[PDB]
């Protein structure tokens, strides 16, 4: 298990996107879990739909929020979810409208990772891809990040209110981190990515909601 990773760098991450208005986080966030897992099984990397997500994962919410566990176990029992060319992200709910030919990739379930392990966290990274996690986003700290290591000791180790995906890890000036992709569009963060503090004791509460799906 290598010191750094980067999938960034392996062909496994689509584009940053723009969630906007709508609290779309965990659609993106397992679409592009989805996505790491599809370019490790095909070799192909393909942008998934998240709106699909938004709108058929009925014991989700929308807009409103949702699990990406639940997300996962959807596109399982659904057979599949469609590419983001075939169901753009418009950004608003709508009545599910997921066509069965424009199936772009499929899922055999999910795994979750040890609340807490942060070591855990790091192998299934190292060895698996891109994984899909939640934190606290909350404060303004983070919402006014652009470089470096992220910590703010304020940041909830236990509530967790937003979904970002796990994209790599590395260190940098000493501190070792989390390489992260947001929803938030480029003009936030490092265009789009964040490094968060990791080993600093589960900052943000980062391996409370992890989890990735199998194919």
């Amino acid at each position: 298990v290598p010191d750094s990773i980067d999938y960034r760098k392996k062909g496994y991450v689509t584009p940053v996107k723009n969630q906007g208005q709508c609290g779309s986080c965990w659609a993106f966030s397992s679409a592009g879990a989805l996505e790491g897992q599809l370019k490790k099984k095909t070799g192909k990397l393909l942008a998934l739909s998240p709106q699909n997500l938004v709108d058929c994962v009925t014991e989700n919410y929308g807009c409103g929020g949702g699990y990406m566990t639940t997300a996962f176990q959807y596109v399982q029992q659904n057979g599949g979810i469609d590419s983001e060319d075939a169901y753009p992200y418009v950004g608003q709910d709508e009545s599910c409208m997921y066509n069965a030919a424009a199936k772009a990739a499929k899922c055999r379930g999910y795994r979750e990772i040890p609340v807490g392990n942060e070591k855990a966290l790091k192998r299934a990274v190292a060895r698996v891809g891109p994984i899909s996690v939640s934190i606290d986003a909350s404060l303004a700290s983070f919402q006014f990040y652009s470089r470096g290591v992220y910590y703010d000791e304020n940041c909830d180790r236990d509530n967790v209110n937003h979904a970002v995906l796990v994209v790599g890890y590395g260190t940098q000036k000493g501190s070792k981190h989390w390489i992260i992709k947001n929803s938030w569009g480029e003009s936030w963060g490092n265009k789009g990515y964040a490094l968060l503090a990791r080993n600093k004791n589960n900052a943000c509460g980062i391996t409370n909601m992890a989890s990735f799906p199998k194919m």
